[PDB]
């Protein structure tokens, strides 16, 4: 489990996530 977590992908969801939820935000 823990050896794996360095794979961005299982993360990456919330990544892409964060630039659908701000939206307009999205420059900061």
């Amino acid at each position: 489990k823990k050896k794996n977590w360095f794979d961005i992908t299982n993360w990456l969801w919330y990544i892409k996530l964060f630039i659908m939820i701000v939206g307009g935000l999205v420059k900061k």
